[PDB]
């Protein structure tokens, strides 16, 4: 048997997708993201929505998906199907469709239990674009990264980048369109509205100013 | 094996989607829902209709989904998948268009059998929206939940919250569009055309004026 | 083991979907329709097509599905997912879309066999719409229901109540919209083009008039 | 065990749907198609477009699902969910959008092997469309159907009637709109681009002139 | 038993797709792609995006799918459904909609291994769009197809036929629109962001003037 076929069997065979991946059920899943803008497609001041086309990328931890690599041929990360393991629900509020986002099938996975998503987003987001400076107007709109059911005791949310590096990310932006992007703040705040839950999101401040 | 492995299995091996969560088929299945507008991205006079995006959360009891917590290491919650268990079919009339709305994977579930869905919803409905007062237009929309199909002895609708407290809450809307929301009225009515069946729904007024 | 899993095993367990539900196949599945009109949501003159939101319901009877209740608890009727029985392929033709209509999980079935489904749609037909009495226009378009591909000696199509209590049906129309409903006018055809097959198709005349 | 049970048992307990179904990989599988034009709901000069609502029928030969009639209580047909069988990868080219078809669930089958497919189809094609002539505009656009992926000697197109007979079908065409019928011209030809590889096609041409 | 089902069983009885097929881990599955344009549906100033619709067709080497075909009777190749293996996820970036692309079910197969995929694309793609030279306007926009997930040691793009042949393929092109297209530029660059990570993509630079 080749080493890639042991090892997913070895994972897969014993591994259900419906439990959060913990030994300890009193741990959270610690999830860490990363934002790169790509483009901006469309910014409409009359339905006060604009689009976005960003690259997103996550990781979080499976302690159930890892293995010893001298056990498999020194195999230190495979690919296996995003749908055959848990992914957490992050999903980003303030949206207005997703759709137009594909499904990636595969996902990266290393002997330690590390799980890689890589995966885009055509979300489009409504937020408040005021066309007061119109001939010179800068706009700035949020994007926040939750986990949509899970609370900040089973799903936390933190940055793989420094906030300073991803603050400062033009390195894949499309700059030849009628918006400029000035910076991608991102601000971690504990949102609670009844007296016991706190969920943890992750606000990205998305600054433009036209040109 | 982990407590959550355990209990999944003790819980889903034992357990199938097809019928209604009862011990009893005599009793109904009693639902509590609640409704948080988060914001009104577009209001149509022209279509008559109005697009709302709203946060749905709803709350049911599955008397096979329950286990004694001190047999599973004090496991008093967990997340399982949605689509692995009996969801009631509490439908929104008036809708024109639902698709927008993405399927929320996980639902949360209590040692006692209380199950916890929370979703969002990017429906748009078709209600009576009258253009006399434009400059200062106030308009009375509603949006309607019931059981499509099961009558009231097989599922009930009620409400989560107190009716004072849903009918004043603006803590999660955008307050920055072209609409305001005044209060969102509940009600609750029993519907029947055929002489034997009667259907519970519950009404919520969207009371919005011009800015 | 509770009633309803001991009598959805009984039913399910001894079950397939693809077949035609009758013990014997000389016989023909006569299928009994009915439909209400819910709204008008769009009336296009220039496309030449129209929308409407109406209320669908329909139930034939599967000679498998059927059961003795004083073995079951003297269960008469439950509720079983849509997709795990036979369902006749009823469509609607003159459609240009139908996906706006989604897809509702549950039907209602009682002991004696039969299976009543409840679902709605939001189908838009291509019907000749003049624009020639413009300020008192009333306009004739037509729905017709077939078994897309049985012929009536497969399926057949019939009324649920009588064609003059569904030809002055406005209990739950919304009337409040440019247009008002004068009728639904039922008409049942033998719809043969080869020289040995015909097909059983039942049309409905939604006659409207302006306002 | 009823008839139609039993038959469907014996013809899918033993088949699969991946293979292409003929006993000998050496012959090919002659697949005979018809096209009927039932509308011409849009003609697109500015996007070069038509949209046209068709009904498709084809039928092709499955030498594994034969039965003598005389074992199953003389039964010479049945219908059976056309997922459950190989369907030929006939697709139609110049195409750009076809989603608005809905997906047909069964598919009818004799004793001899043949499958015949009903199915519906809005396809919307790119073709040239000059304004010359607009007022009497007269206009030529094809639809090509072909075996997208497998070659002439792996499936073969045919016509299911006469040339003739398809070429003056105005049966169930709505002669109300904008857009006149004059006929549907099939037209056979090999399409080969490597050195290789011959595929199979069949044009129609579809004539219309304004009114 | 037939050849072909002795074939497809043997194949995919000792198969599973989430791995990437290759004996070794530690050699890339290299992946040859070809790119025909077929038509340029529209290209939008406005939003600076344009529609292609291009026939794309890659090759690679499934080194489990592989056999002798004497022991088989001669077979050569045959087709199987494309849900049933590994395929690579080379998605094409600056992309906006890809929905309306269908989903080819077939993919063929030879004895030594290879796996052929034609499908089409009808993506729509943002790039920079000017109009300074509208009357005799000259556009350049790009197309990069890339392994979205898998690095350059896992997966691996090259060309199908020579840089040459492709460049002034105009065989199937619908030389009758708005646009003309006068080449179709491949391109290999390796891309890398972080210090470990390095991506093979190639670019195919559509070079189109308006007529
Ligand atoms: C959830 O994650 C956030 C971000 O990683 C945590 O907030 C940080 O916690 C560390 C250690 O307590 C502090 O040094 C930082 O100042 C906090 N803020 C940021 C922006 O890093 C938070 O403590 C985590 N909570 C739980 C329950 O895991
Ligand atoms: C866009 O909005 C964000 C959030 O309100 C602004 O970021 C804050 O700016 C204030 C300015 O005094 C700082 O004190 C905060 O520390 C910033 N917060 C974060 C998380 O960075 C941002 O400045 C706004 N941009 C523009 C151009 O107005
Ligand atoms: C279905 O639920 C509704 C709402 O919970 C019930 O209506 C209430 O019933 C209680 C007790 O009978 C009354 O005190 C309330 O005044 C009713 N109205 C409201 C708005 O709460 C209804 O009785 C339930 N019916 C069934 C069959 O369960
Ligand atoms: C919007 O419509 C709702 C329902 O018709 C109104 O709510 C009712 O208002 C009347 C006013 O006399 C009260 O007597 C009822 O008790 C209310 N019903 C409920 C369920 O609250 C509401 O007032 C309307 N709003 C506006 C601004 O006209
Ligand atoms: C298919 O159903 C239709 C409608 O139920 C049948 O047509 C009716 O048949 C009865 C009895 O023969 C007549 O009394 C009615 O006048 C017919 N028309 C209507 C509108 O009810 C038809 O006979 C059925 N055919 C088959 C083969 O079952
Ligand atoms: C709309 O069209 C339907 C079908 O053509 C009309 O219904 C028929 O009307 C004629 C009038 O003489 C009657 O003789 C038929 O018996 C009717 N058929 C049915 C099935 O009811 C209808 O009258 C038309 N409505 C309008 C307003 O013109
Ligand atoms: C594929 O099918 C076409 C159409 O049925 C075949 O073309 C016909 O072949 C017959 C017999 O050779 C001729 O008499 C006709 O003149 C041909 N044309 C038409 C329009 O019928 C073709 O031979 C078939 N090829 C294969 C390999 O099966
Ligand atoms: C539409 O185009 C088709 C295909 O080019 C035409 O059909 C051909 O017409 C020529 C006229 O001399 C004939 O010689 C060919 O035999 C026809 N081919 C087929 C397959 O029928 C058709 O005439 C065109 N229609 C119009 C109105 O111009
Ligand atoms: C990935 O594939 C590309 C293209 O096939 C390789 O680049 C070529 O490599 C050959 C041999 O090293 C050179 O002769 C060519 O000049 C290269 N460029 C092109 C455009 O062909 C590349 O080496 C491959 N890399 C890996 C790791 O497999
Ligand atoms: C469109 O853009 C491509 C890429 O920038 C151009 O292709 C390059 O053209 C330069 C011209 O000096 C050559 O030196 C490069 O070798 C070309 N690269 C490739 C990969 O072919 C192309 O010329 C542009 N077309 C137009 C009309 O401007
Ligand atoms: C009173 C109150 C309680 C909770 C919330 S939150 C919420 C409500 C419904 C559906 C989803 C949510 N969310 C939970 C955490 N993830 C984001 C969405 C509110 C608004 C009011
Ligand atoms: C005469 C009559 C009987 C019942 C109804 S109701 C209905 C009809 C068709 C499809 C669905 C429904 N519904 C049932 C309960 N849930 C909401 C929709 C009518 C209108 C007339
Ligand atoms: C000559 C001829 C034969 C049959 C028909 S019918 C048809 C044709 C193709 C696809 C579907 C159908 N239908 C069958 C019954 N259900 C409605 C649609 C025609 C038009 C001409
Ligand atoms: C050089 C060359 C070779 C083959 C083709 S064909 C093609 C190409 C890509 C994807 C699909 C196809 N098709 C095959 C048969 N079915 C219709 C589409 C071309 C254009 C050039
Ligand atoms: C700092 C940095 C690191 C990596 C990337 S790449 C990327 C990021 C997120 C999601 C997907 C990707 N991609 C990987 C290879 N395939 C194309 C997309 C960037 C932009 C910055
Ligand atoms: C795996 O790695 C270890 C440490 O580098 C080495 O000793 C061993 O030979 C390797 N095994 C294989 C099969 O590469
Ligand atoms: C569970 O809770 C009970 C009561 O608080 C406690 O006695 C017991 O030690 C707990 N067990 C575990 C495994 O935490
Ligand atoms: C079922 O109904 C019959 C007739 O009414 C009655 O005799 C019997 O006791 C009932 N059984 C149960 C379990 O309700
Ligand atoms: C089947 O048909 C044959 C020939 O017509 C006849 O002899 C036989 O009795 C039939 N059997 C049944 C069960 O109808
Ligand atoms: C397969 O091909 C070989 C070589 O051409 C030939 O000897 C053999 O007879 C063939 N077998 C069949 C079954 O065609």
């Amino acid at each position: 048997r080749p080493a890639l076929l042991r090892l997913s069997d070895y994972l897969l065979t014993n591994y259900r997708k419906g439990v959060r991946p913990v030994r300890d059920w009193r741990k959270p899943t610690t999830v860490s993201i990363d934002v790169i803008v790509y483009a901006i497609l469309n910014v409409d001041e009359k339905n006060q929505v604009l689009t976005t086309y960003i690259w997103y990328r996550q990781y979080w931890t499976d302690e159930f998906l890892q293995w010893n690599p001298e056990d498999f041929d020194n195999i230190t990360k495979l690919s296996i199907p995003t749908d055959s393991i848990w992914v957490p629900d992050i999903l980003i509020n303030e949206f207005v469709d997703v759709g137009k986002s594909p499904n990636i099938p595969y996902v990266y996975i290393r002997h330690q239990g590390e799980v890689q998503n890589y995966k885009p987003l055509q979300v489009v987001t409504a937020c408040s674009l005021d066309i007061y400076n119109f001939p010179f107007d800068v706009q700035n709109c949020s994007l926040t990264f939750t986990s949509w059911l899970h609370t900040i005791q089973d799903i936390n949310i933190s940055l793989w980048r420094l906030p300073e590096k991803v603050k400062s990310d033009r390195s894949v932006f499309m700059n030849q369109g009628e918006w400029e992007l000035l910076g991608v703040l991102p601000y971690f705040r504990e949102f609670s509205m009844e007296s016991s839950n706190y969920y943890a999101e992750m606000k990205f401040y998305v600054v433009i100013r036209r040109r």
